[PDB]
């Protein structure tokens, strides 16, 4: 149980940082495949430790995981399939942002006051946003430290809850 | 919880048919893409029945994931950290063969007849050749033949216990 799940995540980072650091040449693609090894090391520590967080933001790594396979599926996909795809995600980043607002109403709940929810709300954005920079800076040395970031920050909202 | 991810399994099913029916060129990592997704929809069938399987073959889900994820990686690069590559896929698929051994264990002490317990391995071994052919037949016929054989298959395993 605890013990498989703490092998995998040892060996987590022992593929997240050969990705990164392999194929400097890779292009937008690469920064994908390292954001979704790390949506798996967040499942990974989210299972390791306090479990109760599984359906509100396990599900978040989850649903991140399907959107960015998605993504990467439609990436080089070019025609009329393409709208067919972006619509999808539109649908699919509806609702991940409806699990967010779940996330931050029943955080709501347990006596946070409003600064700390607005803090939540704009590392969020930030992470959307350094991500969107990956995408298009797609030098290596930034999809590392925006995945160490997000890493970072699904860390801080744990410790929180 | 269970609403939750009933909802992100009627998702990942749109999203598997949608991608797994939009590059009908793509022949090469599309499977992997599809491939992908259909271990998010065990692992959500997984979450949505019996919980009890999580530790045992969830963490399957999560290998499989890992390994057909670390794939692609592999795939478009082709230099020196090829080899590096190569050693850490064969790395986790000594371990998904351990588990797979862990997995026969607890099926055995659950009880289980000897052509039962060979049953499984004939059809795990069965679905990863199907899976391996689907990557030389590019067509997208194969794959999704391929891929429901796994779901199949691994809906065949929380059914029998």
């Amino acid at each position: 149980s605890i013990g498989l799940a703490l092998l995998l995540l040892l060996l987590a980072l022992l593929f997240w940082l050969y990705i990164v650091m392999s194929n400097w040449t890779g292009g937008a693609l690469l920064v994908l495949y390292s954001f979704a090894l790390m949506l798996i090391i967040i499942i990974l520590i989210i299972f390791i430790f306090r479990r109760d967080l599984l359906c509100p933001l396990g599900g978040l790594g989850l649903l991140l995981l399907m959107i960015t396979l998605l993504l990467i599926a439609l990436w080089n996909l070019h025609g009329q399939a393409l709208y067919l795809g972006i619509v999808l995600f539109i649908f699919g980043c509806l609702l991940v942002l409806g699990l967010w607002i779940y996330f931050l109403e029943i955080l709501w709940r347990l006596g946070a006051t409003i600064w700390q929810l607005l803090a939540f709300i704009l590392a969020f954005f930030l992470a959307i946003i350094l991500l969107i920079i990956a995408l298009y800076l797609q030098q290596n040395w930034w999809t590392l430290l925006v995945d160490l970031l997000w890493l970072l920050l699904f860390m801080a909202i744990l410790i929180w809850m």
